[PDB]
DNA sequence: GCGTACGC
DNA sequence: GCGTACGC
């Protein structure tokens, strides 16, 4: 659920 | 050499 | 529920 | 000459 690479 | 994640 | 970010 | 960054 954190965006900092992927964001999901 | 560039410092963005290791900074070498 | 997944992976992005730079060259001295 | 190497790897850091977060939870809905
Ligand atoms: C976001 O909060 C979050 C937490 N754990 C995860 C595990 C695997 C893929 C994505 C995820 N996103
Ligand atoms: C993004 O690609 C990414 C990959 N791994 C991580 C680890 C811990 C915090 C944030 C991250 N973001
Ligand atoms: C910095 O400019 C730079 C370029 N290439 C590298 C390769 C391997 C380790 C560190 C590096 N740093
Ligand atoms: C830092 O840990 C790191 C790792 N891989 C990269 C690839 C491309 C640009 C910057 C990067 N920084
Ligand atoms: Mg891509
Ligand atoms: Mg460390």
């Amino acid at each position: 659920x954190a965006x900092v690479x992927a964001x999901v």
